């Protein structure tokens, strides 16, 4: 299990969003504080991602391309898990200083995306998913999303991608005899890891438009995430760049 013992190394603690509570819940600071989270949940991500096995063999600028458009599936998942596992999937676990109930769902201007989170969190209990299962699925959304026209160095991209759904396979497969058992759940987990993507994609919609009426709403967008929202993301809302799906939609 050499795999998992680095997985379960390199998995990045608790991050806090910074957000005061004692201020009223409102639009403007509900959002810039998700804001900064994103912000500071990349730090984490970027340390993550160069720790994972094989990474540092793809191409530099492919390493900085992987992480700039898959971070809001990684992060949106990683959320789901943190609560399904703090809250039972009742409410939305961003933080431990920034949980959304039913009325911060409302107030974000985002309740349909947060059903759509919610949903994805409870997904966890219903599938039993194990923490093995949850590493190894998040580190595979880090290689789910690419341009349509390949990456500098797409050859190593591949077989990269290859062994991370051979070391699934082997979490799910470390376990089990009679094998429609172990089939199901490959099925289940790619099917479970495909539904991220849809969701990825209203957020990154919605923050893109966001970003454009900040000014005019009062919310702050530190540098990182707006560099990002307005150099890669629209490469993902124009079809430049495009998730990679287990099954066909
Ligand atoms: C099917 C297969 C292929 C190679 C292999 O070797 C182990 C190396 N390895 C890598 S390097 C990925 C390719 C690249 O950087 O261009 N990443 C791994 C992740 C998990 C386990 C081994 C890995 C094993 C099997
Ligand atoms: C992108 C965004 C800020 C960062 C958020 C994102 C929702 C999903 C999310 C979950 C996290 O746990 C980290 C912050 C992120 C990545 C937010 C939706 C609109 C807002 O602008």
């Amino acid at each position: 299990p050499i795999f998992l013992n680095v997985l379960e190394a390199i998995e990045p603690g608790v991050v806090c969003a910074g957000h005061d509570n004692n201020q009223p819940d409102s639009f403007a600071a509900l959002l810039s504080s998700l804001n900064e989270l994103g912000e500071r949940q990349l730090v984490h991500v970027v340390k993550w991602a160069k720790a994972l096995p094989g990474f540092r063999n793809l191409h530099v600028d492919d390493q900085m391309a992987v992480i700039q458009y898959s971070w809001m599936g990684l992060m949106v998942f990683a959320m789901g898990w943190r609560s399904f596992t703090n809250v039972n999937s009742r409410m939305l676990y961003f933080a431990p200083d920034l949980v959304f109930n039913e009325y911060r769902m409302h107030k974000s201007r985002m309740y349909s995306q947060c059903v759509r989170m919610r949903h994805l969190s409870q997904e966890f209990g219903w599938l039993q998913i194990t923490p093995q299962e949850f590493l190894c699925m998040k580190a595979l959304l880090l290689f789910s999303i690419i341009p349509v026209d390949g990456l500098k160095n797409q050859k190593f991209f591949d077989e990269l991608r290859m062994n991370y759904i051979k070391e699934l396979d082997r979490i799910i497969a470390c376990k089990r005899k009679n094998p429609t058992s172990c089939s199901r759940r490959f099925y289940q987990l790619t099917k479970l890891l495909d539904s991220v993507q849809p969701i990825a994609r209203e957020l990154h919609q919605f923050t893109f438009d966001l970003l454009i009426k900040s000014h005019m709403v009062s919310v702050d967008f530190p540098e990182m995430m707006a560099e990002i929202i307005s150099v890669q993301v629209p490469k993902i809302l124009s079809g430049k760049v495009k998730p990679i799906y287990f099954h066909t939609q």
